[PDB]
């Protein structure tokens, strides 16, 4: 599913993604914007063997098991197919666990360098929230 961005900013305000551990919806909306496109099946392999998945691209090496990331973690212990569903629930409550891991929103690197700093209110702008 690709997501309208007022339908997702809507979506991960209801599974309680907005001001979670300190960060406003429109980071989270930026993010996904710049991870996916807003696609729930967007899937990217990294140079490293593991492989990104969907809304938010998390990634196989530590946060979902894909069964070909030899030696990583599965720490929201989900299938990284389940993080490709047009329900983002699986995929909202990893990016929790990643949130609070101690990096904040730097774990997903698109964040720190296209939506940190910036006005990412801009993202909810206009929606019926
Ligand atoms: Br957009
Ligand atoms: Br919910
Ligand atoms: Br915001
Ligand atoms: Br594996
Ligand atoms: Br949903
Ligand atoms: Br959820
Ligand atoms: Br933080
Ligand atoms: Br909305
Ligand atoms: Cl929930
Ligand atoms: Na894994
Ligand atoms: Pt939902
Ligand atoms: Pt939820």
């Amino acid at each position: 599913k690709v997501f309208g961005r007022c339908e997702l900013a809507a979506a991960m305000k209801r599974h309680g993604l907005d001001n979670y551990r300190g960060y406003s919806l429109g980071n989270w909306v930026c993010a996904a914007k710049f991870e996916s496109n807003f696609n729930t099946q967007a899937t990217n392999r990294n140079t490293d063997g593991s492989t990104d998945y969907g809304i938010l691209q998390i990634n196989s090496r530590w946060w979902c098991n894909d069964g070909r990331t030899p030696g990583s973690r599965n720490l929201c212990n989900i299938p990284c197919s389940a993080l490709l569903s047009s329900d983002i629930t699986a995929s909202v409550n990893c990016a929790k666990k990643i949130v609070s891991d101690g990096n904040g929103m730097n774990a997903w690197v698109a964040w720190r360098n296209r939506c940190k700093g910036t006005d990412v209110q801009a993202w909810i702008r206009g929606c019926r929230l």
